[PDB]
């Protein structure tokens, strides 16, 4: 059985990232998406409303989970008998900072990261501009999942 | 039942993409490295030639195969009932060329593309400027496995 | 009395480039399309039609061909200002070089704007790559530019 | 009646941001440099003055504050297009995304210009840190910029 | 006559910088390892633990010395006689923001930089994420000098 | 006795070039610019109009010499005792392509490399645009030395 892991903060999930977890799903026998909790930054969602709103919207990809994570992602990788890291890249110049985090999770642990060019449609969408732009009014319905725009729209009121 | 094609031209195959091969190896059931000629251009080795050296440094992956083909790529891989392709990147450059090529054939046959980051050693390394130094007396052997270097030394002379 | 000039080889026009026109036309007030004659699949005055064809409904654009210094042809219409699309970064250092060497000689400024999403992945050399293939490529290319794709393949 | 926005914090304006403002003054019949508020050296009105001062030249540009949305900024003076200066491929690659991000949500679009040579090297922050050392950053800022500079550091 | 300095925050050295130091004491007369202090953030480790790392690995260049400093860092250069900088580059990312300091310099002072291209197998390591990695307990053993590595084990213990 | 090489086809030499061998003869014992002679592309002027040229703006750099120079290019730094190539750079994706040879060099020969960042003034030249500008009568005489320009003009009659 082949697997891999997509991890990231997903605060919230974005229509990119769920691209991203549908091209692992169709290509994996099995996809775990790692939350990835940080004790620094608590941002907007708590983690475990970070995972409702991808089970949400993976719904329909039996072969993935979503857990919650922490500390060294190599860590939470081998711990679950898998070796291959799933990540989208919207650039090359997001390339670069993945490519040296990809080198060294290779060398200190052996584990592989296979990289997804963005769907163009989404190339513009991130986590954190989204959240920006909602707070001040603007419409960003179209780049989030139906579960987590009237969730983000509760947070902001 | 996963699995993914290699593509290239492989005139001659190198140590970076012998890499990449074991990487795809170890993660899909079956790999397949795809030899794409162009029938308007002869490469410096034939078809029988650059699949022998992919074959030859190849041997200790039982789920590798490597066959010939032209056109477009998409063909080959969905007339193996696969919907994922597998390469190599370099550099920042390399990826918005190959995002752009990835995208259009995600649109045009829904296939996939994966890209692992190269091992560092090989960062350096390409088929075109590895011929270019052997060209002119410089030594390439630690950059092209075994089946390769004297076979090019060959061709030259 | 604003203006500017869209250059390419438009061989042929693609979305990403109708685009990029219907935007210039948006913000100045004559868009001078410039089909640059330099060798490929139509001709100068083939590009023009489909230019054309694909602009109707942008009342302030016209389509002249051109050859020599972009920077003459621009001049001699009594503008100065270049409007071009962008897709990657390394676009833009390469046309940064040319958009600089453009003002140094003549001062003419170059006005880019990003490509729209869904257009990231298309160029006329790619698009016609595919359909030589026989990939559809009918949602990248104007209605009347892919039928007249189609039969210079056939 | 066209019209551009161009915004920044402008903390404090550089030779290369006027450059942006004359080159936008030249192709717009409106602009307005947009001074945001978000943290810094100098005040909102500081950053005004400073930048009304060094574009008293230009009869078709005035400055106002800014804050919220830039496209609300943009959109509630009638107008729809941001310009702003780049100066490397990573700049494209940031600045794209907000670019279509603010496509999107409001129909603002952008156009980019490539700093002027000279000027590559040059930013608010950078030129402030230099002085802040005792560098001579004189050639790199409007003549009463630099002279307010100092007094700050003083 | 001829001389170099090699600046950097060295917290703590690493194999990516030791092999900058030993090519540009290669290549010039003298070389200065310019150890910049912020003196308003204390890093992980103290100037004195910092020369010490990089003297330890650098008892074999005969022609190189390690000083302290603060502020511009052209002043430092120019008040021991020199005029040119040297330091390593790992992308075209890592070029756009130095080429901006070294116009700066050169601007302000007339110093000059040299940048020379990272060795391929340091190409990911950084200090910042080999001081991330290790504090979650990866190893990086392989990317910092003998003079490092458990000197850094025990700051974070 | 220090010393590097500084390659290229210099066809013809921009005061980009100048600004570079100016800065190189500032910080090197000697300095050799090579004129690679390519026997496919033939260019504008001969490799001794070249030399010439070169020469003509460079009479005022004794530690500076002008030749032809053929083949491998660490070969030619080698023959001559050195084992150092400068070169300048006007941005990062120069610098990637640039970062490949340079790499190759090293792996190959032992040969350093050390890039300088481009004036500013001159970022935007190239011999090739210069060339094409000119050929259609626009003046790039701010671009070039006095020698140039006016063989230039020469030429294109
Ligand atoms: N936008 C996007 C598209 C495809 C794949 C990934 C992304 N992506 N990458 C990082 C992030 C983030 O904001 O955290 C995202 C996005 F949020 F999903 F858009
Ligand atoms: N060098 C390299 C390393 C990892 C994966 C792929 C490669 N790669 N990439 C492009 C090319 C090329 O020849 O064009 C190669 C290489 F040839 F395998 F080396
Ligand atoms: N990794 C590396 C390799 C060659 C030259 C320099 C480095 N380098 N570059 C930046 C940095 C950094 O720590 O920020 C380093 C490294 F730290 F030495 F590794
Ligand atoms: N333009 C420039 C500026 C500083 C250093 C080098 C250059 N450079 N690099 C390559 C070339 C070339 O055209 O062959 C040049 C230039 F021609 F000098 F501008």
């Amino acid at each position: 059985m082949t697997g891999a892991v997509c991890p990231g903060s997903f605060d919230p999930v974005t229509l990119g990232h769920l691209d991203v977890f549908e091209r692992a799903a169709a290509q994996f026998d099995e996809v775990i998406v790692a939350v990835l909790i940080n004790p620094n930054k608590a941002g907007m969602f708590t983690v475990d409303e970070r995972i409702e709103m991808i089970r949400e919207s993976t719904a329909d990809l039996p072969n993935l989970r979503v857990e919650s994570g922490q500390g060294l992602l190599v860590d939470f990788v081998r711990e679950r008998g898998l070796n291959a890291i799933v990540k989208g890249l919207r650039t090359g110049t997001d390339f670069e900072y993945e490519l040296q985090m990809a080198q060294m999770n290779k060398h200190i642990a052996g584990v592989d990261t296979f990289f997804v060019a963005t769907a163009p449609a989404y190339s513009f969408v991130s986590s954190s501009l989204a959240k920006e732009v909602a707070t001040y009014g603007g419409d960003v319905s179209a780049l989030l999942p139906a579960s987590v725009h009237q969730r983000l729209l509760g947070k902001l009121r």
